[PDB]
């Protein structure tokens, strides 16, 4: 495998979720540093769904491999969920910006 | 609403996903100019999912209010799936490249 060719399609497709680098910070994904020899769902702080949490299997070259031709496929119930804003007086300035803003 | 506020959590929460301003660009979601007193998925060009095709209801401070304080629970199907790496290479490249971040 190449590493440098690597870096750069995790730098564009993975990045904006995962950190790799070892104490790395939790994104909208886990951070993956340690990844081989791990199992599913096991980082520390991360809030999986129960279809990650549950696959059962152990993240390395092969199953890695499979995983990323088709997260979904691999892991039926994995997605990323909108996050929600449960502050109501946030949600109320945000719509009073998304009113003004979309409309302008 | 206090929209200087609301623009803060747009920016920091939305706006790598969505563009406000009229002719704005998709990007992972659709531009949401217009978006008031108009029905959902009706952004031109963008290919929502049925879930968000067909909820029906019409976007205003009400709804956007429910809607976003969980986005699952008002439209259920409504999420991001992670997307394949359908190259072979890539996925090795790729690969390579975590396994020596996440132990270095
Ligand atoms: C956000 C929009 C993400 C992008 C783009 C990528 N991933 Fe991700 N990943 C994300 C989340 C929120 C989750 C968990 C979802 C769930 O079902 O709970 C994940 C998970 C992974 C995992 C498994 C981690 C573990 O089990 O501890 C891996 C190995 C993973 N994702 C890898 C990965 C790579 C290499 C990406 C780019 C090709 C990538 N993801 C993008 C969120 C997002
Ligand atoms: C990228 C990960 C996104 C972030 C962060 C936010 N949203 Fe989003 N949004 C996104 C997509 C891909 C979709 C459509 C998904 C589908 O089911 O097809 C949406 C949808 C909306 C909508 C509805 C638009 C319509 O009905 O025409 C709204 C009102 C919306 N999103 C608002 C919104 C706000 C204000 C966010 C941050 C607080 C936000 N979303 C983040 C993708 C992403």
């Amino acid at each position: 495998g190449d590493v440098e060719k690597g870096k750069k399609i995790f730098v564009q497709k993975c990045a904006q979720c995962h950190t790799v680098e070892k104490g790395g910070k939790h994104k909208t994904g886990p951070n993956l540093h340690g990844l081989f020899g791990r199992k599913t769902g096991q980082a520390p702080g991360f809030t999986y769904t129960d279809a990650n949490k549950n696959k059962g299997i152990t993240w390395k070259e092969e199953t890695l491999m499979e995983y990323l031709e088709n997260p979904k496929k691999y892991i039926p119930g994995t997605k990323m969920i909108f996050a929600g804003i449960k502050k109501k007086t946030e949600r109320e300035d945000l719509i009073a910006y998304l009113k003004k803003a979309t409309n302008e």
